[PDB]
């Protein structure tokens, strides 16, 4: 199709790896690019360890008020909101936003206590069909994204379909999934990544993930104007280890789909 060509150009023109998949909850059409090639997620991976927390909440109803402990040895490489709590305490809650919102990494280190390790997390995406997401580290070890490995890995067309589950279909219940849209559309990380590419009026909930070999990923759920909503899986990695993020490259995917 032409809009393959022209990412398959722009692919070209970048030097490294692109996936995409376009879900259209219009008709259910799907657009894929490298669909089924796996990326390591980074941390889009922690879409998956809050959505699980959440589904947790369903039966423990006051599980998102929950206070976790922030301790010194829990922090790791970046912490932004972590460490406004070191010797305190975050709820759960706010764990997730702080996970979601800021990418924060000892968030997602506590999500991942609160499922009972990676194996965890990965049993939450089994739970509601993903047999591709697979969560095998811990941060910061879980964005080596070494090529070829496939921990800590997905691919485009099995995270657009989670991420359509979640958001906009009903693999989480009602205040649940409400609770994880307000979180993706608060994210504060984006800015540069999907939704540069994409109109000013559109509505974007989204979730960056950044690694090393310059891996740099998005993911998102998109709200256009006077139509049905979109999901939006982004995925780029680099063959140098040292590599530079290209969220432009992602911008410029999004703008290419937001074309057709």
């Amino acid at each position: 199709s032409a809009v393959q060509q022209k990412l398959a150009a722009l692919e070209k023109s970048s030097g490294g790896r692109l996936g995409v998949a376009l879900i259209d909850t219009a008709d259910n059409t799907q657009v894929l690019y490298r669909g089924d090639e796996r990326f390591p997620m980074c941390s889009t991976s922690k879409v998956m360890a809050a959505a699980a927390v959440l589904k947790q909440s369903e039966t423990q109803k006051q599980l998102l008020n929950q206070p976790v402990e922030i301790k010194p040895a829990d922090l790791v490489n970046y912490n932004p909101i972590a460490e406004k709590h070191v010797n305190g305490t975050m709820t759960l809650a706010e764990l997730s936003a702080a996970a979601l919102q800021y990418s924060d990494n000892t968030a997602m280190n506590k999500l991942i206590a609160q499922l009972g390790g990676p194996g965890g997390v990965t049993a939450f995406a089994r739970a509601i069909g993903d047999e591709t997401f697979r969560l095998d580290r811990t941060e910061p070890t879980l964005n080596t994204a070494i090529p070829g490995d496939p921990r800590d890995t997905t691919t485009p067309r099995a995270m657009a379909q989670t991420l359509r589950q979640l958001t906009l279909g009903h693999a989480l219940g009602e205040t649940q999934r409400a609770q994880l849209v307000t979180w993706l559309k608060g994210n504060t990380t984006g800015a540069a990544s999907i939704r540069a590419g994409l109109p000013t009026s559109w509505t974007v909930g989204d979730k960056t993930g950044s690694g090393d070999y310059g891996t740099t990923n998005d993911i998102a759920v998109i709200w256009p104007q006077g139509r049905a909503p979109l999901v939006l899986v982004t995925y780029f990695t680099q063959p140098q280890q040292n590599a530079e993020s290209r969220r432009d490259v992602l911008a410029s995917a999004a703008r290419i789909i937001a074309e057709g």
